[PDB]
């Protein structure tokens, strides 16, 4: 099954974001067609309390809007162009159909794919957007998704502990920045295992030894953000159990050898 350590998972990071503007319905659809195991979502909360999918706290990078998501209503956000930025940033990858792509709500992504997709969803520290975890859980329940159907990822330990006590059968993954992974110990991994099924470190901090160490605690191991073929091979040879990639078709091809 999806949470088996012997299964290698393709997590399409913000969808097929290497080819399609990140965190759009089209990006996720493309990831699905490319046979990704999971589509990956980041959440922000609007002024009127709605969960939308966006990586940054600000609209600036990926829309023609400006400012903090939480200062804008959903209605105004839905007017924005969340695709043209990609054509500008990567002119060699530009496509006319990317003009006018919209920011989706969490609700729209879940409604779009239902049980036909598996979702890898980020939460924030609970103080960032109060009630985010509860709204997320309720949205998942609405679409009858509450395993491996949904994995919750977060840098925030408190968020994952909260999730784990609210929904004990909702798999979580502790995200780890480079320096955190650099100084990882068996004790810390043992702590992580009490609420999380896996770890998700910056892949740059990985080597054979600490990969073996994470694996020794029976934890899943999904480094981010792995886009280069050479790195895919090295990490799989070391023993990671999946990756976050912007190029899910490439990783699909590579992992067949492992
Ligand atoms: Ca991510
Ligand atoms: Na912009």
């Amino acid at each position: 099954n999806l949470l088996s350590p012997d299964r290698i998972l393709t997590v399409a990071h913000r969808g097929a974001s290497g080819y399609v503007p990140e965190h759009t319905i089209l990006s996720y659809e493309t990831a699905q067609k490319m046979k990704a195991d999971f589509i990956e979502l980041d959440l922000q909360m609007t002024k009127d309390g709605k969960l939308i999918v966006m990586h940054d706290e600000k609209l600036d990078r990926t829309t023609n809007g400006m400012g903090w998501v939480k200062d804008h209503t959903l209605a105004d956000i839905k007017k924005l162009d969340a695709g043209s930025w990609f054509n500008e940033a990567y002119p060699e990858k530009a496509k006319p159909q990317y003009v006018g792509l919209k920011v989706p709500t969490l609700e729209e992504v879940l409604d779009r794919f239902g049980k036909h997709a598996n979702y890898y969803i980020e939460t924030k520290s609970p103080d960032t957007y109060p009630g985010m975890e509860e709204k997320l859980i309720a949205s998942l329940q609405k679409h009858k998704l509450l395993p491996g159907q949904v994995i919750i990822q977060s840098f925030s330990k408190e968020s994952l502990v909260k999730v784990h006590q609210l929904q004990p059968n909702l798999p979580t993954v502790q995200l780890l920045e480079a320096k955190q992974m650099a100084s990882m110990t068996d004790a810390a991994l043992e702590e992580i295992k009490t609420y999380a099924v896996g770890a998700g470190p910056d892949y740059k901090a990985l080597n054979q030894e600490n990969v073996r160490m994470i694996r020794s605690h029976g934890l899943l191991l999904h480094p981010y953000t792995v886009n280069n073929e050479a790195d895919m091979h090295r990490l799989l040879d070391w023993g990671v159990t999946g990756v976050f990639t912007n190029y899910p078709d490439l990783f699909h091809k590579v992992k067949k050898g492992y």
